[PDB]
């Protein structure tokens, strides 16, 4: 799967909020472009003169993520984060010249991402009470991954001593994206666990944090809540469910070619971190069938 690379696989079946530290620093920002950020401004002007109802928004930038030695006490993950924007994304990662910026970054800074906005996404492996994962169909009329299958998520917007507020906004935002798009009550959702971080190589390497969230509703109740919002209550054009039993072999199915890269990330990390049992009981042949 060339379109997705794993940057981080979390231990212990996934990390809760209380085990993560963030360092939010201007040292973690995008570097100014070699010929100046005028190139970004020019692409933005062109875009607004065709779609003048568009608006900029701030975004978190992922610089890097360092895991503690496995089995250790105390904080287990440090997220190094800067600030970017939708405007910077359109002028770098989404640009036709994104590959040239990656090569220049290797040359100038020894870092393929040095000149890229790299806004941090969030996604969820959302499981039902009757043991299905939730999938959404994208419109065939949007610019990114039209007509492809996605999981719930988005790109959160800003507002250890400012760090803990940043980790809280990241975990909060995955729940908020589930409530906005699936139309679920917040009280049917578990506190999220961070499974890992996945890179979209089709979008010049921008990263998404992938979370596990459990819902107390069955698949039939989740469907009712989704549909009862009506066409204007969601961006997606349909919802569907795959048994967790069948998610194990999803990369061998015809569905795999229809999944956008970030949803592939979420499924690979669910299979490695929540699936793949380590103990004698769940690892027994009757409960973990060979092949
Ligand atoms: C077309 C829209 C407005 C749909 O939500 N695009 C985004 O919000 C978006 C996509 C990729 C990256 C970042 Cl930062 C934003």
């Amino acid at each position: 799967d060339p379109e997705v690379t794993l940057l981080l696989q979390c231990p212990g079946g996934g990390l809760p909020q209380e085990q993560i530290q963030a360092e939010l620093s201007p040292a973690h920002d995008r570097r100014p472009l070699p010929g100046g950020d005028e190139a970004i401004t020019a692409i933005w002007e062109t875009r607004l003169k065709a779609q003048p109802w568009l608006f900029d928004a701030p975004k978190f930038r992922l610089h890097s993520a360092t895991l503690a030695p496995i089995g250790s006490r105390g904080p287990q993950l440090l997220l190094r984060l800067g600030l970017t924007s939708y405007r910077d994304f359109l002028g770098t990662n989404w640009s036709s010249s994104a590959a040239w910026l990656r090569q220049q970054g290797a040359t100038d800074w020894g870092d393929t991402q040095a000149y890229l906005a790299d806004p941090l996404g969030v996604g969820a492996a959302l499981a039902t009470a009757d043991d299905f994962l939730v999938f959404l169909r994208r419109s065939r009329q949007v610019a990114e991954a039209p007509g492809l299958v996605d999981v719930p998520g988005g790109h959160p917007e800003p507002q250890d001593l400012a760090g803990q507020l940043v980790v809280h906004e990241l975990f909060s935002s995955v729940l908020q994206e589930i409530c906005d798009e699936v139309n679920l009550p917040l009280l049917t959702l578990s506190q999220p666990l961070l499974l890992g971080i996945a890179r979209n190589e089709t979008s010049a390497g921008r990263a998404s944090a992938e979370f596990y969230v459990q819902c107390s509703l069955t698949s039939e109740q989740v469907r009712k809540h989704y549909l009862s919002g009506g066409p204007e209550a969601h961006e997606s054009t349909g919802i569907f469910f795959v048994e967790t039993q069948n998610v194990r072999r999803l990369p061998e199915t015809e569905m795999w070619a229809e999944l956008c890269p970030s949803a592939k990330g979420a499924i690979i990390l669910y299979n490695r971190v929540q699936g793949s049992p380590t103990g004698a009981a769940l690892g027994s042949p009757a409960l973990l069938p060979p092949l």
